[PDB]
């Protein structure tokens, strides 16, 4: 097939809001979105799993988890997650600290991806094209001391999470996973795939 560009796939298969939020948190960086594509790409896709692991989860008017998939949810449901990746870094600790005083929870030593209020816990995604287990190992030596719960997904439907604890339903991660088979899939139809999975 011909080869396609990966740009052309990024701003096609992924929301403009997740586009333009990954665009400033490279160019944050000092990273290029048009030369570190596969980059470019990954922050995409590992944006839209955080998105897709808090949709629909709220907590109840009795204060349980719950899954409600309407557009106009129950106005009394709490989210379950506070999203805490596609924020500046001012205002990504800004939430954190916000957090870490009412629920006083221990303040995290670098920005995590979520905040888990029925689990009370910080979360590190991660999105692989490796093994989850190497990621993983590689995520939890950073972290230092945890409190901090690391959830991994791969491309190929693994997951390792730690304490074996997965936190969401199995509805829930099948939709991320099978969102993570169809890009997959589609980088493959480009013939984008093989180097953004030797990219990593
Ligand atoms: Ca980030
Ligand atoms: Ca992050």
């Amino acid at each position: 097939g011909p080869l396609g560009s990966m740009e052309d796939f990024v701003r096609q298969c992924f929301n403009p809001m997740i586009v333009e939020l990954a665009e400033k948190a490279m160019k944050e960086y000092g990273e290029d979105p048009k030369i570190e594509t596969n980059k470019f790409a990954a922050i995409c896709t590992h944006l839209e799993v955080c998105f897709m692991y808090s949709d629909f989860h709220f907590i109840d008017e009795r204060g349980e988890s719950i899954i409600v998939e309407s557009g106009d949810p129950n106005a009394l449901l709490k989210h379950r997650f506070e999203i805490i990746e596609g924020r500046d870094r001012i205002m990504a600790w800004t939430v954190v600290n916000s957090i870490c005083n009412t629920t006083g929870v221990e303040k995290p030593k670098f920005l995590p991806d979520l905040y888990d209020y029925k689990e009370n816990r910080f979360i590190e995604i991660g999105v692989t094209r490796r093994e989850v287990h190497i990621y993983y190992l590689e995520k939890a030596n950073k972290i230092k001391s945890e409190k901090t719960h690391i959830h991994i997904f791969s491309f190929t439907g693994e997951e390792m999470a730690t304490k074996a604890d997965y936190t969401l339903d199995e509805e829930s991660r099948a939709r991320i996973k099978t969102r993570l088979f169809t890009i997959r899939q589609e980088m493959a139809s480009r013939s984008l795939w093989d180097s953004f999975r030797q990219s990593e």
